[PDB]
DNA sequence: CCGCAAGGACCGCATACTACAA
């Protein structure tokens, strides 16, 4: 019962909710916010894989996401950049669409960079 | 009847050499 009363059923703490509310207070502080937003946003800089797509095929697929969903598109964006691979989809028409489409980029341009790193410095 | 009575080249090369979902 706690995690349907928590967004992605994921309950919080005093603490971790500053952490997830820190971000907008900034942005209304600063107007600013990060440009790469999770760690697939950065992990899709890789060969410019996101920038050769989205030129390509990302009008078509942010058409076929609403179709399916309209809470997976916002400002003609997907709402999360998972929403690049197949395997997000999969795990009903409208979705078979999706993913034929996906496959056929990648036959294209190559599959999506699945990897990231972290990269940690100290004196 | 007698004698001789193998030698070097090549020497595994290339391709494929994870893909994908659950």
């Amino acid at each position: 019962n706690l995690k349907s009363l928590w967004l992605d059923e994921e309950p919080l703490c005093p603490m971790c909710l500053i952490k997830r509310y820190y971000p907008v207070w900034i942005r209304s502080k600063t107007g600013q916010k990060i440009r790469f937003e999770s760690v697939v946003d950065v992990a899709l800089l890789y060969k410019n894989w996101r920038k050769i797509f989205d030129e390509k095929y990302g009008k078509d697929l942010v058409s076929k996401a609403r179709e399916v969903s309209e809470d997976f598109v916002k400002d003609n964006m997907l709402v999360d950049s998972d929403l690049y691979y197949s395997s997000t989809w999969e795990s009903e028409e409208k979705v078979k669409e999706v993913v034929d489409f996906l496959n056929a980029a990648y036959k294209e341009i190559g599959n999506p960079p699945k990897y990231y790193a972290i990269l940690v410095m100290d004196g």
